[PDB]
């Protein structure tokens, strides 16, 4: 198949993204900003270390961090990715959003399902 997901992902300034030394507050202030709730997280190595979501956030003090907040993240799409292959999961999972990655797990952007699906 020739769609991939280096036609559709969103670089990570545009969808947004946190950092693990980032606190709720800080994620709770992006969903505003951003109108999007599930973002992916990175290290200070630029490594994705989870996915937060408002499962994850909504009910936590403010004052926490994300890392000891955040969900594990274990599904990860390379540009190269099939989107087949990642719409099949997306619907299996139920996921509204996967992270894009290099090979060394360094963030690029997101996939997100509404663009999956309707490309
Ligand atoms: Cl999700
Ligand atoms: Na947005």
């Amino acid at each position: 198949d020739i769609l991939t997901v280096e036609k559709l992902y969103r670089p990570s300034h545009e969808y947004g993204f946190l950092r693990e030394t980032d606190t709720v507050k800080d994620y709770l202030d992006l969903v505003r900003k951003n109108r999007s709730s599930r973002f992916p997280v990175i290290n200070q190595h630029q490594v994705v270390v989870g996915v937060v979501t408002m499962r994850d956030a909504g009910d936590k003090s403010p004052s926490t961090t994300i890392d000891k907040v955040m969900s594990r993240s274990l599904f990860l799409v390379g540009l190269s990715t099939n989107i087949a292959n990642v719409s099949q999961r997306m619907i299996a999972e139920d996921f509204e959003m996967v992270p894009v990655v290099r090979s060394n797990q360094t963030l690029l952007g997101v996939v997100t399902r509404r663009d999956v699906m309707e490309k």
